[PDB]
């Protein structure tokens, strides 16, 4: 009941096998209008018509798994996700005719092969054919197509299609295979903004999250080689060749969690902020620099986000890794020595129980990084830190004074926001990493006469100007809860061409999103499940739309 139709001439289907395809559209997630959310369009490669149920379930699995990683998780309910059921004549492994002519080259890179059947512009199909039709028929903006992609253009072959990657934040192509491969194609000046990953490889979800890190978050491969020249140094979001810690772009993050600049290989001139990142090796999480940069990138596409508050940490303050000269050795072994030293001093998250009665007279530091997303309003955050007894009470010194401290930090405006992948940008040239960025450190001396008890821990809060708690000592290990979204007609029927997925949120989160006025041509009636704390797995939020 919901589909788009394409007209593919010889440049896109030279053998005529997909000259006029009908493509069913499935909505996996639609929590707001497409103008308010980041739109993700996923197509299938090497799935025959009878395998489209497998494709939709594969897209839901890979998507739900990608949304478990920060920074994507912080925006999980701000994406609209659509699965386009592109049918191939053959499965990918059987090797016959497929919708996207994907081949795996000698370097294990998956590519759309224009020369497989002579379709000269096959790898331009997303922005010249699928994108404009989807943006006209399905996307809430309903932008009319203005170009015929099968006729010879009189001017630029690229400029008429630049709008496609502003309405569609990302194109993803999932290949029906167990083969292990991954490929990201980002070059907006030449219309490319898609990636190719497999449905069933041993690391399928990890590959998907990594490739999405290039496409959506604008991040580079952290296994990259070479010395970055000035233009490449300024352009890169998460790589650097600056050996001086006083000048490196991410100097404010040094010593925050596992952030210690190091070479990405022996003798390498390419430096990374952490050796343990998914952008270098798919077995890891996103590093703090990738989390910050990716959060900043997505804030440009969903503009109701005001602040980034990295999860604070508490460590015993010994003086180690407290000044730039402590970060001059860039060997990978120096990164690992740094992480062992941090483990030995950690007093937060899973190491909260490492606080003991021998902490009297010792200093402790509450540290985090904050990014202001506003280019207009400066912010003031208040940090509170105290020593709390196992029975909730606040520990005191030998005179009855509580072992508590407070500090206020100013967060400057993000003045350079227009240079950081704003909506409509074709590239990234230069940006000031420190614009709107503030590393916050509260160093408190535990009194020599502190009355410490067995089971005491460090408690803390980060508060906004109105006293709202943005983060606390329970944040790092807080439970996440699974939410399921369902789409129904007024009579209770599941809306055809919907395949409602799940995402996770911090326990107690109140979802406050304005539902889209329409789902396909159905008008919104009501929603059950919003503006109420999510405190159970399998919590269902049901969106009701009126049938035609
Ligand atoms: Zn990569
Ligand atoms: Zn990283």
């Amino acid at each position: 009941e919901q589909s788009i139709q394409l007209t593919l001439g010889p440049w896109y289907s030279n053998d005529g096998k997909y000259s006029n395809p009908t493509i069913p559209v499935y909505t996996i997630q639609k929590t707001r209008s497409d103008t308010e959310n980041m739109v993700v369009v996923v197509c299938g490669e090497g799935y025959t018509k009878s395998q489209q149920g497998k494709f939709i379930n594969d897209v839901k699995r890979l998507w739900q798994d990608a949304m478990k990683y920060e920074p994507y998780r912080s925006y999980a309910d701000r994406f609209n996700v659509y699965a386009l059921c592109t049918a191939s004549e053959s499965t990918f492994d059987n090797g016959g005719s497929t919708f996207f002519d994907v081949i795996v080259d000698k370097y294990n890179s998956p590519v759309i092969s224009n020369n497989l059947h002579g379709s000269q512009w096959k790898n331009h199909i997303f922005e010249r054919c699928i994108g404009p039709e989807f943006i006209e028929k399905i996307h809430d903006a309903h932008i009319k197509k203005k170009c015929d992609p099968n006729t010879i253009p009189s001017g630029s072959e690229y400029e008429p299609y630049y709008y496609v990657h502003d309405y569609i934040a990302q194109f993803a192509m999932v290949v029906n295979t167990k083969s292990d491969f991954g490929g990201a194609y980002n070059n907006r000046e030449y219309g490319f903004h898609y990636f190719i990953s497999p449905s069933d490889s041993y690391r399928a979800s990890k590959t998907f999250a990594h490739a999405f890190g290039h496409g959506l978050l604008g991040l580079g491969d952290e296994y990259s080689n070479g010395y970055l020249l000035d233009d490449k140094e300024l352009k890169s979001l998460n790589l650097s060749s600056v050996e001086d810690p006083e000048k490196i772009k991410w100097r404010q993050l040094l010593g925050f969690r596992n952030t210690y600049t190091c070479r990405n290989a022996y003798g390498s001139k390419m430096l990374v902020s952490s050796y343990e990142c998914i952008m270098r090796d798919t077995n890891y999480q996103f590093c703090e620099v990738c989390r910050l940069q990716g959060f900043k990138r997505m804030s440009q596409l969903v503009k109701d986000v005001d602040l980034y508050v990295a999860t604070p940490e508490v460590k015993e303050y010994t003086g180690a890794y407290s000044k730039p000269s402590d970060f001059t050795d860039l060997e990978t072994s120096s990164y690992y020595n740094y992480t062992y030293n941090r483990n030995d001093r950690l007093l937060s998250g899973n190491s909260k129980s490492r606080f003991n009665t021998n902490m009297n007279g010792k200093k402790i530091e509450l540290r985090t990084v904050i990014q202001n997303i506003s280019d207009k309003n400066a912010r003031q955050l208040k940090f509170k830190m105290w020593i709390k007894h196992s029975d909730g009470s606040v520990a005191t010194d030998s005179s009855g004074n509580p072992l508590q401290t407070v500090q206020t930090f100013d967060i400057p405006v993000w003045n350079d926001k227009a240079n950081f992948w704003p909506l409509g940008a074709l590239d990234h040239i230069k940006s000031d990493f420190n614009s709107g960025l503030k590393s916050c450190s509260l160093i408190y001396q535990i009194p020599s006469d502190a009355q410490l008890k067995s089971g005491d821990t460090v408690a803390f809060q980060v508060l906004d100007e109105n006293g709202n708690v943005l983060a606390d000592d329970n944040t790092e290990t807080q439970r996440y809860t699974t939410v399921s979204i369902q789409y129904k007609f007024e009579d209770g029927s599941e809306i055809p061409n919907t395949a409602g997925g799940t995402f996770t949120v911090p326990y107690g989160t109140k979802l406050d999103l304005t539902p889209a006025k329409t789902l396909y041509d159905y008008e919104f009636i009501k929603v059950d499940g919003l503006n109420k704390p999510i405190v159970s797995d399998g919590t269902v939020v049901t969106y009701y739309y009126k049938n035609l």
